[PDB]
C-alpha cells in the first residue's frame, strides 16, 4: 500500500512548502547591495523600480495609498468595495497628482490599478474604469479556475486589450495558471488562503502552501513570459526575498501596508499605544452569510516611504548574499529546506530585547 | 537495517496523516457554492440531505437532538446511557414528531438511529429498539474487530435485516473494514480515540490518525458499495471537507453539537460566559474502573440550525473550490501535505482580532 | 553528496522515534481486557505478575517502596547512595517482612534488587548485598558500553552467577547490547537520556531515542533470550504498552512512583497542593564538579497500588485492543508512526477538563 | 515532478540540520572522562587547550575578556568596532600580561587575534596590527565568497603570511569553503545566520543549518588540513560536543560569555536581578541603515573560569560516552537524527526545578 493510506499514489500529490520552510542559499558574489537593481516586469508591458504592490482591500490601499506607492516606485490597486463612480473619481485623483523612481507612463502620469469582479456590473465597472484612464485590471477572485473568471479574462482582453493589461485571479496550481495563461492573461496572481486574515484554509480546508504554489505558477508561466505575483502571507524582507527567488516576479502586501498612514481609517487609540483596522474583503463587516476572513488591528507604523526603504534594503541584502546583479538572477536562485528547530534558529533566541530594530520585531 | 530500528521493516507499518496535516487542492470548476449538492449515502439504502450524524452521547443527542438534526437535513443517534425502556420511549417521541431538508422514512415520520452494546442485555435492547420502531441500529463499541462486535452485527441483520440498516463499529485499520463488510455491515464507522475527550491514544497508546484511516477503510469498503462515517475529531468545517474528500460519506460530530441548545444538560455560567457540559461515555462519571475519556465543558453556541448551516456553508464553498458538483465528485479530490509552518500559514496569524466571525473562533 | 550534509551516508546513522512519535494499530481480537496475562520475565530465570520494576533512585525506592513493590506483583531495586551496611540492612528489612499479586522466592519471602557501581569498592557492596540475600544485582551506570562495566558484569557473573541475576547497565545501541549479553548479563537495560530529570542530553549532547533504543537492543538480545528492561521517558500506561510491544519485557518507573507514599522524603505543602521531592542520582545535590540531572518536586499521588492498577489496567486495555493474550505476544504487535498534528490529536482537545480522571490530568 | 514543485529537482538542494536536530550516539569506550585530552587545532599552527574561542563583538570580547580566555586555556578575539591605535593598544596590553592550560607563544607571551574588515582602511588596520603583535588575524565578515573578501585573504597572505594566521569570514556552503581555502585561509568560520542576536535570516532570508553547513564546509576543508571553527549558535556544551562531532576544530562562542564578569560592560539590576547588555555587530546602534541584529540583555553569570571549566566538563563527558580519546577521534562520531517529540524529551520534562543547577538552566 502507499505510506500515508489507500492504494492511489496520486491521492496526496506532494508536499508543499511555505516561507519559514526554506532559505536562501548564499553563492558567490560580486554584488554590493548598493548597486543591486530591484527593477522588475510587473506585466509584460510595465516594469516597476520596486516590486512591490499593494493588497485591493478596503482598508490598505485608496488614493493617497495609490499615490505613496506609484511614488515609491511600486504602484497601488484600488478596491471595488465602492460604488463605480466613486472608483472612477479615485482613478481620477491618482491620474491627476523628491520621488525619483516614481512609476509614469508615456504621459508622465503615475500608475494606477483597479480591481474588478466577474460579471455584467462588473464589466460595466470595468468599462467606467478605463475610459478614466487606469493602466491595469485586476481579475480579483478568490478561485481563478473557475470557468466564468477565465470568460471574464479572455472577454477583457478582446475587448480592451490594446489599452490595459488584464491580471487574472488567484491560483494555486499549475493547471490554473497554464488555464489562465492560455485565457491571455498578462499577469498570474498566485495564492489561496495564505493571507493573514484569510480563514479559507480553516473553513473550506481548501489552499497550498505560497513556495510551492510559486514554483508550479512559474513553471506554467515561464515558458510564455507572463510574470508571476505572490499574494499574500508575507511578513517580512526575507519572505519578500524568498518569494522572487522562488519564480515569482512582483509580491503584493497587505497587512505590512496596513498600518501605515497613507492607508485608509482612523487610527485607534489602545492602552496608550496606537492601531487601526485591518479586515478581509470576505470578512462579514466588509461584504455587507458565509465569511471567508475576520476583523482585526494592527500596530501603526507610520510613512510608507520608510517601510518601503526596509522592504527594500532587506531584498537588496539578500541578492548581494546570493550574487544577484538583477531579479532575473535572484530567481535563479537556491533553496534548503529546514526543520522546526531551524526556524526556531533562524530568529533571535534566547535574549531579552531591550529596543527595537527598524526592520524588525517579534 | 531499518532506518527506525531494528531488522523488521513491517514494525512501524506506515506514517499517519491527521486533519491538520493535509489541504485540499483546488481544481478546474464550474459549481457555484450555493448550486452544490450536499446529498449523501448514510447507509447502503438511506440517504441524507445534510451529511452530518449526531454523535451517540448522553450530553448530545437525545430526542430534541433527534429531532432537531433530523429536520436539518441530518440524522441523530440516541445514546445507550439509559434503562431500555427509556430509550424505546425516545424513539417513540422521535417517530411521533418550515424544514424542507428534514429525513423522513416511507410513511412520512422523521429517521432517527438508536446505539446498542454487546451481549445478550444488548441484544435485548435492540429486539426492543426494532420493535419501538427505530430505522438504523449502530453497534458503539470502541473496538470493532472484537469477536463479539462481528457475531453481534451478523446476528443483527440476520434477525431484522430487511427491517433496519446496522452500522459497524469504530474501526482504524483495513482488516477490520473488511472484517466488518464480510459479517455484513450496512456501514462502517471509522476512528479509534480521535475524538476531543479521548483518552484511549494515552492511556493504552492505541489509535490511528483519522485521515490515514479513513482512506484505509474507503479502501476495503468502497468496492461493495458500503458507505463509510468519519467519527470524531472534526472542529471545522474544513475537516469535514477534507473526511469527504478522503473517501467518507457522512461525518457523525461531537463537541460541534455538545454547545448548541438542543443538546441535554444545563447552561453553566463561568465567569459571565455560558458553557454547556461534555463528556465521554467511557469517562468515570458516564461508565458509573479504568476511564478513557475526560469530563469537561464547551462554550454556548445557541441554536443547532445555525450551526448547522455555517459548516454546510463551508462544505459547499469547499466543493466549488475543488468542481465537485456531488459529494460522489468530492471524494476524488486529491490533498497536499503541509508542515507545521503551513498549519500556522493556513491559520489568521500576525493579527488581533478585534470582532469574532460567525464560523471561526481562536 | 548527503542531503543532509557531508558524503558520507553513515555519518547520521538513522531517524530515532520515541514514545510520542508513534501508536499501537488495533488487530483482530478476542482478549478481554480481563482476561490478559501481564506476567512477564524480568531476567532469564524471574518472572514477575506485573512487570514494572522501580527505579534505584534515592528519591524513589526504599524498603517500604520495595515491599510495596513486590506485594503488588512487581519489584523494586534499592538505590546505592547509602553505605553499604545501610543497604544491606535494608536488603535485610525487605528479606524479612492480602496481596495475592505477590513476587515470592522458593521460600516465600519478597524479591528485590539492589544496585552497585564499578570498581573494588562496588565489589565489596556487591558481596555483602549478596551476603544478606539479595536476588538480583544492577550495574547501575549510565555507560554500559565502557570496559569497565562489561569486565565488572563479567567478574559478578563468574562469582556468583548461580545464586543471583546480573543485570547490565544502561545502554542505546544494537552492538552495546551485543556486548553486554556477550559479558553474560542475565537482563539488559535500555535508555540514556530520555530520564524527566536527565540533562545527559543537553550538558553532553548523547543520546538515543528510547524506541528506536529499544528495537535495536531487542535485535541483539532477543535471539539469545535476553529481557530487555526500558528505562526512562515513560510518563502514561500507553508508554509502558508502547515500550512493551517495541520489544522489551519490563518497565522501570521513576517519576510515576517517587509521588506515591512509599517513596522515601517528607511530603511538601505549596499553596494547598501536595508534592515531594524528585532528583536524579548524577544531580549536584545527590551527587555531594559537572552534574548530568537536575532537583524538582511532583505532585502526591498517594498509595501506590492505585497507580499499579491503574498502569496495569492501561496495559490490558492496550492487549484487548492489540489481540494480544500474553505480553509475548503483545511484542509483535505493529506501530504507526505520527506527526505532530497527530500527537495533539491524541491527547484530548479543544476542551476545559472540569474533574480530574485517575489516570489521566494535564 | 518535484514532490516540494516545480520542475527542478536542485531548486530545493537539500534538507538542513541544526543542533537540536541530532544527537550523538554512545559506542566502546574506554575513556574516562577526566583523562580526556581536549586540545584541538585552532589554524594550521596554532594549538589550544581548550578549543574554544571569544566572539569579535563589542559587548563580548577586550583586553580582558581576551587575556581571560588565553589563562583558561582558549583565546580571544577583539572586536574592530574601535579606532585602530585603540585596537592596536588592546592588543599591545594583551601581549604585556593557577593556569597550566594557559596559550603562549614561544617567548612565553599570551596569544591573541584580531578582527580586521575588508577595503584599504582595513589594510592599514590590519598593519597597524601586525606590526604591534597580533598573533592572528580574522577577517571578519558576513558573506565570505564575496570576491572582495577573497582578495583582502590573498593580499594578506601575500603580504604577512609567515608572521600571522588568517582566518576568513563566514560562510555556509562548501564551495566557499573551498574558495577560502583555494585564496590561502590557515582556518575557516562557518555560520551565517545561527547568531543568538541575528536576523540575516528574517531580514534576508540567506542562511543554512549549522550542522549541514559544518558538515558541508568539512568535506571541502579536511582534505587540505585546514580547521573549521563553528561560529554561533551554541547555547549547551552538548552544542559544542555537537559541533565537534560533525568536524569543526574550535567553536567561537557569543551569548556564552556574554554574560561574565570580564565581558565588557556594565552591571544592570531588574527586580533584584543581574543582566547585562548584548548586541549583535550589524544592529543599529553598533553601526552607528538596514540592520542585520538586534540589542538586548543576558543574565549576569559571574566569572569565566567557572563557565569555561562547565563547558569543558560537558565536553569531557561526551568525549567519554563516545570513546574519544582525542578532539580527532570525537571527529568520526556518528549522529541520530530525532524529532520534535525527541528534542522534548533529550530536555528535563514533567518536573518543576527548585534549584538551578550549575550548567542547565530552564
Ligand atoms: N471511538 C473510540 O475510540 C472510543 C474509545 C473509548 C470509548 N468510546 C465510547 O465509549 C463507550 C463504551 O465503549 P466500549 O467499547 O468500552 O464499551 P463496552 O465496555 O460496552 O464494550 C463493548 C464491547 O466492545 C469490545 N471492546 C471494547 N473495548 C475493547 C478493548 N479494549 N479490547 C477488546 N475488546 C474491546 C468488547 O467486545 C466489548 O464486549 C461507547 O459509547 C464508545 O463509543 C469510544
Ligand atoms: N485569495 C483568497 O484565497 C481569497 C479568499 C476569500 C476572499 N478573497 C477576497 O475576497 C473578495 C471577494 O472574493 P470572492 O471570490 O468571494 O468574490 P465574488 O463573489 O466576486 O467571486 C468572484 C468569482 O470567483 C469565483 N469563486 C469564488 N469563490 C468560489 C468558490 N467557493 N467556488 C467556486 N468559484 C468561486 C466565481 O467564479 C465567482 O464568480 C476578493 O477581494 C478576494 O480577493 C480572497
Ligand atoms: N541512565 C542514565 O542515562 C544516567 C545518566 C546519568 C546518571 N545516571 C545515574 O547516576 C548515577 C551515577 O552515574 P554514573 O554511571 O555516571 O556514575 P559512576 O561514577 O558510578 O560511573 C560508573 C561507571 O560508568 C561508566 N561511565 C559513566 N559515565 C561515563 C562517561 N561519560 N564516559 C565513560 N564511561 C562512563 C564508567 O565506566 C564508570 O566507572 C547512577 O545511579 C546512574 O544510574 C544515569
Ligand atoms: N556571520 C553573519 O551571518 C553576520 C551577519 C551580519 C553581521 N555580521 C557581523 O557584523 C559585522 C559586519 O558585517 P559585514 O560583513 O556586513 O561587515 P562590512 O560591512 O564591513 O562588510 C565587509 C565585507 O563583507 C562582504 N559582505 C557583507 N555583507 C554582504 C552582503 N550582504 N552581500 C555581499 N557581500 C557582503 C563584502 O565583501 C564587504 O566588503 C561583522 O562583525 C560580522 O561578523 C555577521
Ligand atoms: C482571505 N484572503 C483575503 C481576504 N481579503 C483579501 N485577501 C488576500 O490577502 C492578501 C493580503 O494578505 P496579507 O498576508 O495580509 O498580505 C490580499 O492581497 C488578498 O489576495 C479574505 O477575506 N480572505
Ligand atoms: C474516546 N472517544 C469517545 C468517548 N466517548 C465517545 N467517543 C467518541 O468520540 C466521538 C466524538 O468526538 P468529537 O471529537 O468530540 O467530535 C464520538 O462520536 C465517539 O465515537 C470516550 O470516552 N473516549
Ligand atoms: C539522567 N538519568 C538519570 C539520572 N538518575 C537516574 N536516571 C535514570 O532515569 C530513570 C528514571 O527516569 P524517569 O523518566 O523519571 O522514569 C532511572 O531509572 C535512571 O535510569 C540522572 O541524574 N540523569
Ligand atoms: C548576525 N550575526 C552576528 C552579528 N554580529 C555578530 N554575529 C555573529 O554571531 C556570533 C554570535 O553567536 P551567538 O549565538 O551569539 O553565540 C558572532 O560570533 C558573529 O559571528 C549581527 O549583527 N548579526
Ligand atoms: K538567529
Ligand atoms: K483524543
Ligand atoms: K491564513
Ligand atoms: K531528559
Amino acid at each position: 500500500p502507499v505510506p500515508t493510506g489507500g492504494d492511489d499514489p496520486t491521492k496526496v500529490a506532494m508536499l508543499g512548502l511555505t516561507f519559514d520552510d526554506v532559505l536562501l542559499l548564499p553563492a558567490a558574489s560580486d554584488v554590493v547591495p548598493a548597486t543591486a537593481d530591484t527593477s522588475s516586469q510587473l506585466t509584460k508591458r510595465i516594469r516597476l523600480r520596486v516590486p512591490l504592490v499593494s493588497s485591493a482591500m478596503d482598508t490598505v490601499t485608496e488614493s493617497r495609498m495609490a499615490i505613496a506607492m506609484a511614488r515609491a516606485g511600486g504602484m497601488g490597486v484600488l478596491h471595488r468595495n465602492l460604488p463605480v463612480a466613486e472608483q472612477a473619481g479615485q482613478v481620477e485623483t491618482v491620474k491627476r497628482s523628491q520621488f525619483p523612481l516614481s512609476t509614469k507612463d508615456s504621459d508622465g502620469r503615475l500608475l494606477v490599478g483597479a480591481a474588478v469582479g466577474v460579471g455584467d456590473d462588473a464589466w460595466t465597472r470595468a468599462m467606467t474604469l478605463v475610459d478614466a484612464g487606469v493602466d491595469v485590471l485586476i481579475v480579483d477572485t478568490a478561485h481563478a479556475h473557475n470557468r466564468g473568471v477565465l470568460d471574464m479574462v479572455s472577454r477583457l482582453k478582446q475587448a480592451v486589450g490594446e489599452r490595459v493589461d488584464v491580471v487574472g485571479g488567484n491560483v494555486a496550481t499549475r493547471a490554473a495558471a497554464a488555464a489562465l495563461v492560455e485565457a491571455g492573461a498578462d499577469a498570474v496572481k498566485v495564492g489561496v488562503g495564505p493571507g493573514s486574515i484569510c480563514t479559507t484554509r480553516v473553513v473550506a480546508g481548501v489552499g497550498a502552501p505560497q513556495i510551492t504554489a510559486i514554483l508550479e505558477a512559474v513553471a506554467a508561466c515561464k515558458p510564455y513570459g507572463v510574470p508571476v505575483i505572490a499574494d499574500g502571507g508575507l511578513q517580512y524582507s526575507g519572505d519578500i526575498a524568498k518569494a522572487l527567488a522562488a519564480g515569482a516576479s512582483t509580491a503584493m502586501l497587505g497587512s505590512l501596508l496596513a498600518g501605515t498612514a497613507e492607508s485608509p481609517g482612523e487610527l485607534i487609540f489602545v492602552n496608550g499605544k496606537q492601531f487601526k483596522s485591518y479586515r478581509g474583503m470576505g470578512s462579514l463587516g466588509a461584504m455587507q452569510l458565509v465569511p471567508e476572513g475576520i476583523e482585526g488591528r494592527v500596530p501603526f507604523r507610520g510613512p510608507l516611504g520608510t517601510v518601503i526603504h526596509q522592504l527594500t534594503g532587506g531584498l537588496r541584502a539578500a541578492m548581494g548574499y546570493t550574487g544577484s546583479a538583477t531579479i532575473e538572477q535572484l530567481q535563479q536562485a537556491q533553496f534548503v529546506q529546514i526543520t522546526a528547530a531551524g526556524l526556531k534558529e533562524s530568529h533571535p533566541h534566547d535574549i531579552t530585547m531591550t529596543v527595537e530594530a527598524p526592520n524588525y520585531y517579534t
